């Protein structure tokens, strides 16, 4: 027990010198913020390093990036120790080398390609024998820093020579500074955080737990959409702990002729028992133990059977950890689901619009992008797409550039000029085409996330937007008041109301408001599922809510499979909708156990809504969602025309005025009309002008700044003259009928 | 390290102890059990340990010498099992240790022990604590082991099995996974399978001479079993190993925590009620991911370099209640979906009014149950069938609970969601199933509530004249409780909302033909269910329930329940708000005379009762009410000509 032992971890920056250090320990340590130390650790490895503040670290911790690591041969969940070492002194000269596997093909002046970039700008220590990491040309090279002066410990300045006319030099038992880890994988961080918990702390320290007789878990199954990871975490995993790590591979192993697929089983078994710690990585697990519903083979069930044998036998184990990986759980056989078989189970699904710029950030880090490139952009246009496609599409981009610069450089050199692999740059145009060229893989797939949409994205509904905060809000982020009192609250909700109201941008703005996952389930979709005959869908999607929470799992257009047994129901041979109906109301009312989950409701056909649903329990908090007044109508507009360009002249409380009767959704083509006519009108000004010049081209260039479009008063005349109502007041007055009558269908009623 | 100080001296400060020379005993402690032999003592063998008696620890580790493991699985690490575990110890200890008497005597006990139930449930481990309770000679054959082996060799290791456990009888085999052995011949499509299936029954056949041998299979369901495993000599005794209440999901938690030093304010009865549909596997899971939540906690205390953790830490390390609440916010049930054999917690004082009602239900319930010969004497037997009918809301529900808990009798809630979402009543077995649990736990109340969506009357009331699932689980509800009027001690009990369009069929004497109707609470009524509702719960004394009980004509249970729940938001609202402000004055002036007077004791205020009144609003209509009076003459005039 020392105050300058501490555990490494990941760290945020990437940088090969910055190593970020909890302020508290820098104090106890009397450490001088932005100076440097030296770090220490395994075998007798040590490394010079800046020393920064950053206060989301922990005491008993020190974060480091994966150069620092490899250059100390400690992994995650080793100790380090840390010595004060201001007393460093800047180099004279430094003989740098590059690796000869890193570097091979490339050639040239890598001197002013890669380290002079790396060195011009900050004051960066280095220590003789280690290796850093430069990244450009579509490539990262490795550089071994061959000798220092006046010591192995220096400091590289503008006027420190640095010497790389040396041959490449050998790696050495280096590892791969390029191979895959937890800075290789974006858009998990909750799910790796679960599998870091499960594995590094046994494999790493697995002396302490057969000390203490407690059972880790050792069955784990990455399931979720293809080229969403699974192999990748895996891999990076494996990487960060050193484990010894078998692929054990679903199609080479049904392609070994019969008994020798078993004899490959047992024998990865058996030797990862011999190197422990181990990891046995079962990918495309589905083939291997399909559904016995599915296959009709002998060799299968007697594999399935010998798969199934070695897991119960890994209880009597040596630190062995199984890590399977499939597309979807539903193929597997229910059996590796159980007790000391596959029981954790780790949802890799879509990542978000973040987790998108996440992986385009990792896989465009390597190349120099252009100026007006906005990955932000095309992470938010990149709806649906899983990291496979995402890396695509920054490959399609990297293989335009080099085709439009191919021209440049003759294609029989063997090597191409470093120098002009650093100066490609690829422009947005090539993204923008990449994207439009490739399609979305997971477009069908339920996706889980928190909105973008916020209460301003609504006007009006203020007492909706309380009702809605005293009901969802302060169960979740309140709950132990609403324990306290000494009773629980309902879980059920349910929009009614005329359509275009903002039911579904009031779901998710209590989403955002709550910070909770949201979950959007439409009618169609649960029938499309085979005409409902896949139920087991149904199953998975409140399994899904089970997972997120807390979570809003919203129903949208309800109105389609909520219709009344036959009352409201248009097919009796139908059976779609009464089959979702019902396990619908199964699965509500095995929900309410889950306190973090909420269910929320939304039909625009009230009168033909099941009253089943209307039981406590179930979606029983009726609310209705009026259409907007004057003042709201007022609201809406504000929220439709913003970030909009609108010209002054147009008073929207004017516009807001009289139209009575009118949803949200006609607003909202109110203005996409008058926009369309703006556009009509500008596109015919640049044809005027086009024109204009070509009659007479030496005419004066009157460049007076590009022509503010705004949405004038004629373009909002016309669009209202065009524009229609899409309720009419006797349906304002049925809703209104119902606002004292829905409740009532229970009991007597329906007709 | 310091092994006297963290297990011997708690184990023997307190009581003065009893101690025999070669005798070990069991100190539970730091996430394991530890063994200590007492290697010598004074003055005799025998001796009674007191504060001033000296203890020596300080030699090496002792051999174990042909002892057994004390922390083999016995009657004592099985929780949520003692029916069960009574029938199977009845059935098994009594010839194993005494097969003589019972070969003398020339009965033949049963050998063929089937334990069905959800996985996780227990099974393999009820099997090991008895074999290890009997020490006979435990042969495990597992399923899969006998499926991997290449073809002939299955047969021969079956065969192996079966002799062998002749050789060393007393002997015990248990089959786990017998449903991959000998699955359905409908669902098998192989030849080796019909030969090992084939191989099974022959040797279970050839066991009838036998040698005081005992077969104990285990599957998920018996229905994934073929039936020829289910007849005389093979298979014949079923044991479900179901799903625990909340008393076997607490002896469980405390099986599982037994080892491990709890906190303070660690409640496992609030874990135990917060655990419904967890198997004994996902109890112990969860206690695992607390320790290992505090494990993870005290690391950065002890260096991980170090190969053996000091006693004194691992006795220490106490889990509190917050690392449970996170392991189990964590984790997710398994058997949610599985129909639940309970005693509901529902009493009497649940439920507000309905006196005659009560007294009904007495008359023709509890009194055949528990007064079954007094019927038998007067000379006919009751009938087996009720109906509530009645406006939503009611109360029917927790009448049945009720009465099921007056009475001590077992509770089946079933649904008509539940029935119909069995492959849209394609899986008409599990139907056969429910019954068939009533009948294994008699005494029983097989509740059906939402009948209003399955005995739909045909054409008149159902919705669907293509939805044949709604007439077809009719019917075979009606076929069970035509099978199931000889079963003495099972009361069917029904439920509907719609009694108009229920089918008359169930209304037939034998089923559910006492019809009883639930009507609106009156004034009286009104403030019972309030009171009730109100109940462990902070109410403001200025609040009167009386004129809350007065006027609000019309109003149902259900809508009462959820005026309280309104007016207990709006207190909530306040109380946050109130706290908001006192941080913001906190803010302004962190200096300011810190006013500890105790929480504010959150009390529902009148005005809380005025503004959930205001949003309140009626659930049944009186053209409802007295459509339902209407039918408190007519619903059993359906049978005849009717129903339109
Ligand atoms: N979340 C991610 N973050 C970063 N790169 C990713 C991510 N997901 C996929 N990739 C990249 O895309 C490649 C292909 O996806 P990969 O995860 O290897 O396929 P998989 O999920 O194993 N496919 P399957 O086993 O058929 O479902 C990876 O090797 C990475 O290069
Ligand atoms: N309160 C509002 N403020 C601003 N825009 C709104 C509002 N209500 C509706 N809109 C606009 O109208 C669109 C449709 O509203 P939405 O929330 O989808 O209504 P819905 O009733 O769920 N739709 P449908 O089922 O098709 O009748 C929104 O996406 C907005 O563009
Ligand atoms: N009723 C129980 N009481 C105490 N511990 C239990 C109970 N049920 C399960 N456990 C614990 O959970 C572990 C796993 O359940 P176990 O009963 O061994 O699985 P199983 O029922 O044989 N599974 P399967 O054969 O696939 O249906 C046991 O070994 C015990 O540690
Ligand atoms: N007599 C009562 N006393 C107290 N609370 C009651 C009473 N009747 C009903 N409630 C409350 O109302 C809830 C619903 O009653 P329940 O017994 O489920 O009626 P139901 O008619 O079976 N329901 P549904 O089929 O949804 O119309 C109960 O769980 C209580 O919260
Ligand atoms: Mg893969
Ligand atoms: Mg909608
Ligand atoms: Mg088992
Ligand atoms: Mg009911």
């Amino acid at each position: 027990k020392s105050p300058n032992r501490l555990v490494v971890d990941e760290a945020i920056n990437d940088d090969n010198s910055v190593v970020s250090l909890h302020p508290a320990t820098m104090e106890k340590l009397q450490l001088f913020r932005g100076d440097t130390i030296l770090i220490k650790g395994k075998k007798r490895k040590d490394t010079v390093c800046i020393a920064l503040a950053d206060e989301t670290c922990e005491e008993p911790k020190i974060r480091m990036n994966k150069v620092v690591r490899s250059n100390l041969r400690v992994r995650l969940g080793d100790v380090i120790s840390v010595h004060q070492c201001p007393d460093v002194k800047y180099g004279k000269r430094v003989h740098i080398l590059p690796v000869d596997d890193t570097v091979e093909g490339v050639t040239g002046n890598l001197f002013d390609a890669y380290l002079k970039p790396y060195f011009l700008e900050a004051y960066r220590p280095v220590r003789k024998g280690d290796l850093f990491l430069v990244r450009g040309g579509m490539r990262s090279v490795e550089f071994k820093v061959i000798e220092t002066d006046p010591a192995e410990y220096c400091v590289v300045a503008p006027d420190t020579e640095i010497f790389c006319e040396g041959e490449p030099v050998k790696r050495e038992d280096e590892e791969r500074l390029d191979d895959v880890g937890y800075d290789d994988v974006g858009g998990v961080r909750k799910q790796m955080a679960q599998i870091r918990e499960l594995v590094e702390l046994p494999l790493r320290h697995p002396q302490l737990f057969k000390s203490i007789g407690v059972k880790p878990p050792k069955g784990i199954l990455l399931y979720g959409p293809p080229g969403s990871g699974k192999t990748l975490i895996a891999r990076a995993v494996a990487n960060e702990t050193g484990a010894f790590f078998f692929c054990i591979n679903g199609p080479e192993i049904m392609s070994k002729l019969a008994g020798e697929s078993e004899s490959n089983l047992r024998k990865a078994f058996e030797e990862a028992e011999k190197n422990a710690p181990s990891i046995i990585f079962i990918d495309e697990i589905d083939s291997i133990a399909p559904k016995r519903e599915k296959t009709n083979g002998e060799v299968e069930r007697r594999i399935v059977s010998q798969l199934l044998t070695l897991m119960d036998g890994l209880k009597s184990r040596a630190h062995v950890i199984v890590m399977g990986a499939t597309n979807r759980p539903n193929s597997i056989d229910p059996a590796l689901r159980r007790f000391g078989r596959f029981d954790r189970e780790i949802d890799i699904g879509v990542p978000d619009e973040i987790g998108r710029l996440e992986v385009l950030r990792i896989h465009t880090k390597n190349m120099k992008l252009a100026e007006d490139v906005d990955l932000e952009r095309i992470s938010k246009d990149t709806h649906g797409y899983v990291g496979a496609d995402l890396a695509a599409l920054c490959t399609e981009a990297a293989l335009q550039c080099i085709r439009e610069k191919m021209d440049v450089i003759d294609l029989e050199d063997d090597s191409i000029d470093a120098e002009i692999l650093n100066s490609m740059a690829v422009t947005n145009e090539h993204f923008h085409t990449a994207l439009g060229n490739s399609n979305p893989s997971a477009l069908r797939e339920t996706v889980v996330e928190v909105p973008n949409v916020s209460w301003n994205d609504i006007g009006g509904l203020e007492n909706v937007k309380r009702e809605l905060q005293e009901t969802v809000q302060y169960p979740v982020e309140h709950p132990e008041k609403f324990e306290k009192f000494g009773m629980s609250p309902s879980k059920g909700v349910l929009f009614y109301g005329p359509p275009g109201c903002g039911k579904t941008l009031l779901a998710k703005a209590i989403a955002n408001e709550c910070q909770a996952n949201f979950i959007s389930v439409k009618g169609p979709e649960l029938l499309t599922m085979w005409f409902g005959e896949s139920e087991a869908n149904v199953r998975e999607i409140f399994d899904k809510a089970r997972q997120s929470a807390p979570c809003v799992l919203f129903f949208d257009e309800l109105d389609s499979i909520a219709t009344q047994r036959g009352g409201g129901s248009g097919g009796d041979g139908g059976g779609a909708a009464d089959r979702v109906l019902n396990q619908l109301l199964t699965e509500m009312d095995g929900m309410n156990a889950k306190k973090t989950v909420f269910i929320i409701g939304a039909t625009n056909r009230p009168d033909i809504i099941d009253s089943a649903l209307l039981r406590p329990g179930r979606l029983d908090q009726l609310i209705y969602i009026p259409l907007p007044d004057e003042d709201s109508r007022l609201n809406i507009f504000k929220a439709a025309l913003r970030k909009s360009p609108i010209a002054k002249d147009v008073d929207i409380g004017a516009l807001a005025k009289y139209t009575q009767g009118f949803s949200g959704a006609d607003i909202t083509e109110i203005c996409q009309r008058a926009c369309k006519y703006a556009i009509r009108e500008n596109i015919e000004k640049d044809i005027e002008k086009e024109k204009r010049r070509s009659e007479n081209p030496e005419a004066m260039e009157e460049d007076g700044v590009d022509e503010v479009s705004e949405i004038k008063a004629a373009h909002f005349e016309e669009s209202m003259k065009y524009a229609r109502r899409s309720v009419s007041d006797a349906d304002i007055r049925k809703y209104q009928a119902f606002a004292q009558t829905l409740q009532q269908s229970r009991g007597f009623g329906s007709e």
